[PDB]
C-alpha cells in the first residue's frame, strides 16, 4: 500500500516545471500519475515548487481545515500551482481536463514523522 506521504507527492507535486505550459498540460500529467486508471479524479492540484520548499509550509501558518481538523498549513508565499478539472465531455477511458494556472497560496494536511504534507485541502 502507499504510504500517506508519498501518495501527496505522487498526486500534488511537479517539480520538474515551473508552470504549466500548455492546455493539455492536465491530461498528461492526470494520465502519468496514474490518476485516471479505474477512475477519472474528478479534482487535483498539481504543485510547480521544489519539494522541499512544499514540505516546508507543514512549520508555517497553521490555519483550520475544510473538514474541521487542525493539522492544515497555508504557505507564506504564493507558489505557482495548476488546477486539474473535468470537463463537460469527459467520460472513461477517455477522460479529458481542464487546464487554469495562477500563482496562489496553498493549504496542506500535515502529519507523522517527520511532519510532512498529506493532504492537499485548497489554494487562497
Ligand atoms: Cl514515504
Ligand atoms: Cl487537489
Ligand atoms: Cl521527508
Ligand atoms: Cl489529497
Amino acid at each position: 500500500k502507499e504510504t500517506a506521504a508519498a501518495k501527496f507527492e505522487r498526486q500534488h507535486m511537479d517539480s520538474s516545471t515551473s508552470a504549466a505550459s500548455s492546455s493539455n498540460y492536465c491530461n498528461q500529467m492526470m494520465k502519468s500519475r496514474n490518476l485516471t486508471k479505474d477512475r477519472c479524479k474528478p479534482v487535483n492540484t498539481f504543485a510547480h515548487e521544489s519539494l522541499a520548499d512544499v514540505q516546508a509550509v507543514c512549520s508555517q501558518k497553521n490555519v483550520a481545515c475544510k473538514n474541521g481538523q487542525t493539522n492544515c498549513y497555508q504557505s507564506y508565499s504564493t507558489m505557482s500551482i495548476t488546477d486539474c478539472r473535468e470537463t463537460g465531455s469527459s467520460k472513461y477511458p477517455n477522460c479529458a481536463y481542464k487546464t487554469t494556472q495562477a500563482n496562489k497560496h496553498i493549504i496542506v494536511a500535515c502529519e507523522g514523522n517527520p511532519y510532512v504534507p498529506v493532504h492537499f485541502d485548497a489554494s487562497v
